[PDB]
């Protein structure tokens, strides 16, 4: 579930580590990451 959740991030322009650590911060929560990337 988690890499998938990355990828998709990855698909909106953000790195791979940062991605990841969002997605840590977040419990996996992929609409929080991404509010944290933005």
């Amino acid at each position: 579930g988690l890499n998938s959740k990355i990828a998709q991030l990855v698909s909106m322009g953000f790195d791979p580590l940062e991605a990841a650590q969002a997605l840590d911060a977040a419990n996996g929560d992929l609409d929080v990451a991404a509010s944290f990337l933005l």
